[PDB]
């Protein structure tokens, strides 16, 4: 029981996901009251780098040259929605890169806050848009 | 604007952490898994291996994570009707807890599952990634 | 005494290599009786990933975007032949990627079985086909 | 407070930098009298590999397929000038790759000699040439 | 033609190393940093994170560097009139000094600063990367 | 479908492993090596450095390999008439044997040799990669 990858213009993919935590934690992330530092900046950077490493992590993904990567945060009362937008010019889509960016930003957020809220959840990681193209 | 926590004045103990997560997919996808009929191959074996390797790569991915000596890593699957539950168990003799590597393994295993199934069910989503247990802490 | 790399369509390279071990070990690999798990699946995945990492490992190799990578096994009585087929579209050949896939699959197989057969050998790693093109 | 990368023919970038050390150390590097081995060969290889890893290291850099990478050394009485020449065909310039090659060669040189000259300095890391193109 | 030094017959002690370096830039660049007006974003936060991660990747980059367990990593900036000083502090409980990781962090943080500012000041340069302190050794 | 072996209930000892391998090439290639006339440069130095670095990257490449603290790594060559023998010696103070890193080093050094010589002799092959010694185990 094994595996095999697939074979071979401008593309875009958007993924999102949610960190669910306490109102205290969300507020510390926003105002930067955490002892470990700025969670949003650290998570943004981690996710951006994780996008580029997708083929390192996910065995059957191809190495693709990404042309731009954005990590955005929408802060609510109890949660933070992470949106990752990835662009490329290659022979295949870039949703995997977007998803991994989302996942690693979320893991990083969690790392920054785990001493304050160890029960924090990472939820609803999904593709929002993909450009064969919907 | 970040400070790694200094673990220098902390003793090494034998630790274990367990994390879980869930891929929400289709009955068809579950079907193709049990039959071994996925286009890309054995999703479960591939994702187990990806989750194990990622556990080790934790400190490379997560900026403020310390480099920890892992003494063991398991990734288990429970396949339901529509869902695939993922459980990662990580063991280490070191200076801080290993819940990050457990979460990373679950996380990369889920991403890898999705890579294997996205052609049959691109609407699948990754849910409920969380710490179950640290050793006493239990959800 | 130093070094320097070379400068700059559709391409394919095939490499093979052989793990030589005991009849007991070959049989455990096939039927999956090993305590560490499925050797073939683990080795296939390791080799596929190693192909993508070739430029990480071999100092003077270029970073190439591979378009497909297959790892195949032919099981005999005493040995396992590993065949790696790599495809790409780039300015240079892909035999190094094929060879490293072969090598790392073989190292992985060995890792899976070393407690059962520590004298197991990795033999006859070679290029079978390269596409300037023979 | 966060970040975001930029979007998207033949290119070249040259960077240099200087290791400043003792006359004794410079001479050992040249004649290869160091216990840890050949410093120039080790540094050349480290820098060449570091060029390829630029996007791994520098968060907002893009993954670019480099087409050639040269690391050269000019040895003086008290110092060693490291010159890195990087070539590519991509949508953006390659000076970051050149700079990182310079930096990691210099760090490696320092690693090779730190037991002999711990006060050794890495100085004047800069872009010499970039090809929008000057 | 190289030999990694054998640290096998050496005891583990609690160690700290400090390294520094300097980015020579423009008053305009300093201005855009204090105002938060750089095109690419927060240079300081980005470079701090890059320096921390690189500290951990030291043995991957530098061929004869041993793999060391880092217990803590700080990257600090002092912004002057025209210059940005970088200081990395590394702590470890291990068999050899941690000055390489400190230098690597300073080094990658400087490269990352330059990446953030090169569009406003491509003539900027990276200067005076050096060991400040090892713990007794002091410059 | 894989389980990393748990080394948690195992003590740390001082260990050494030796592995070997052979590149089967041409008299011409041996000639160009002794004269320093290879197009790509110093094959031996390049491959030694590649073998050392790969030894450290073992647990990144081999899914079920544990992350081990290596205290020393040597790569030696014996150049014969037509062949180049490679020997890797790895030392570590840890919980499991270091034969994988020794084999990986030999392996990547051979691949790197081949990269340096494939333009003169593309028919060269890599042979007889094996464990020689673990410390008592001896082939």
């Amino acid at each position: 029981g094994a595996a095999h990858m697939v074979d071979i213009t401008k593309r875009t993919a958007v993924a999102a996901g949610i960190l669910r935590t306490s109102a205290q934690v969300v507020a510390l992330i926003s105002t930067g009251g955490l002892p470990k530092g700025d969670a949003l900046a650290t998570a943004r950077v981690a996710g951006i780098m994780a996008a580029k490493r997708t083929s390192d992590l996910i065995p059957l993904c191809h190495q693709l040259a990404l042309t731009g990567v954005d990590v955005d945060f929408t802060v609510g009362q109890l949660d933070i929605e992470i949106t990752a937008t990835v662009r490329s010019t290659d022979r295949t889509g870039v949703e995997m890169e977007a998803l991994t960016a989302v996942s690693v930003a979320a893991l990083t957020l969690y790392d920054m806050i785990k001493a304050v809220d160890p029960g924090a959840l990472i939820d609803d990681i999904r593709v929002l848009h993909k450009e064969t193209r919907r």
